[PDB]
């Protein structure tokens, strides 16, 4: 069929309704801060994450972070970023949910003594979800990776950073770049060739990022630099089999890394397969005292007076 008109909702937010409260990272993106967001009179407060960028003086910084931010409006799942708005300051700040436990690859690496396979695969589940919403939306990612994953519970993560996302028209069928730097070790090989993307070469990605959490953070390609990737891929070379994984999960990965797109399975697909090997999680994944192994969760607990908050709770 064709082109639906995308009736998503832009809310644009006063910098009176927000108290940033400590700084959560900086570099080329910009500083992201940690904070609350108290919409008025409504007895609420969103913990929240607020990415500005380093300065007002560039206007691309702007029509960047605004196209994230289309992009980010557009999108409503479960396992997707969950954008609340945009402040138009001086600085044009970005008012995304907070999530507690960081990014995805990192997490595994800090806990890799308290990952049984329950929460791998579940892990493995939930971005797929996430992944086949977005096809969905005829959404392609271009940057899957353990890395541009969230946690918001251990039981819970979300996909993000939208800053090289195309949304696909209805004819189009794939997405042809020009130039620009991309992640060679998680691309494809018909995207690091043609600069072709598409919802397989997508696939793809997620197959280096379940390979990123089945090694527990390791980096993928250690040793090898970007541009000898192609032709190691082109010659059959992929990335071994990690420790503690049954041939059945392996398998998956390397269907994943075929070089026919069409051949590499379908989000929906890996959904069921993950949540059928999640049934029985230890017999896919071999981890040792994988028994004994059990994870965080919230308890009521920051720096602040926190009976009126909450976050994923907040609709309209
Ligand atoms: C730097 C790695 C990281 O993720 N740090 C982190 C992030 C969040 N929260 C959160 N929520 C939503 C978005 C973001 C976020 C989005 N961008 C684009 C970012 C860029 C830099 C930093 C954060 C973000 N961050 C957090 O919440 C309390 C705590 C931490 N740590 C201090 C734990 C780090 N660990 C490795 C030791
Ligand atoms: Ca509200």
């Amino acid at each position: 069929g064709g082109e639906a008109p995308n009736q998503a909702l832009l809310r644009i937010l006063k910098e009176t309704e927000f108290k940033k409260i400590k700084v959560l990272g900086s570099g080329a993106f910009g500083t992201v801060y940690k904070g609350l967001w108290i919409p008025e009179g409504e007895k609420v407060k969103i913990p929240v994450a607020i990415k500005e960028l380093r300065e007002a003086t560039s206007p691309k910084a702007n029509k960047e972070i605004l196209d994230e931010a289309y992009v980010m409006a557009s999108v409503d799942n479960p396992h997707v970023c969950r954008l609340l708005g945009i402040c138009l300051t001086s600085t044009v700040q970005l008012i995304t949910q907070l999530m507690p436990f960081g990014c995805l690859l990192d997490y595994v690496r800090e806990h890799k003594d308290n990952i049984g396979s329950q929460y791998l695969l579940n892990w493995c589940v939930q971005i797929a979800k996430g992944m086949n919403y977005l096809e969905d939306r005829r959404l392609v990612h271009r940057d899957l990776a353990a890395r541009n994953v969230l946690v918001k519970t251990p039981q819970h993560v979300k996909i993000t950073d939208f800053g090289l996302a195309k949304l696909l028209g209805a004819e189009e069928k794939e997405y042809h770049a020009e130039g620009g730097k991309v992640p060679i070790k998680w691309m494809a090989l018909e995207s690091i060739l043609h600069r072709i993307y598409t919802h397989q070469s997508d696939v793809w990605s997620y197959g280096v990022t379940v390979w990123e959490l089945m090694t527990f953070g390791s980096k993928p390609y250690d040793g090898i630099p970007a541009s000898e990737i192609s032709s190691i891929l082109e010659k059959g070379e992929r990335l071994p089999q990690p420790p503690i994984c049954t041939i059945d999960v392996y398998m998956i990965m390397v269907k994943c890394w075929m070089i026919d797109a069409d051949s590499r399975p379908k989000f929906r697909e890996l959904i069921i397969e993950f949540s059928k090997m999640a049934r029985d999680p230890q017999r896919y994944l071999v981890i040792q005292g994988d028994e004994r192994m059990h994870l965080p969760s919230p308890t009521d607990s920051n720096f602040y007076r926190a009976l009126m908050d909450e976050e994923d709770m907040d609709d309209v």
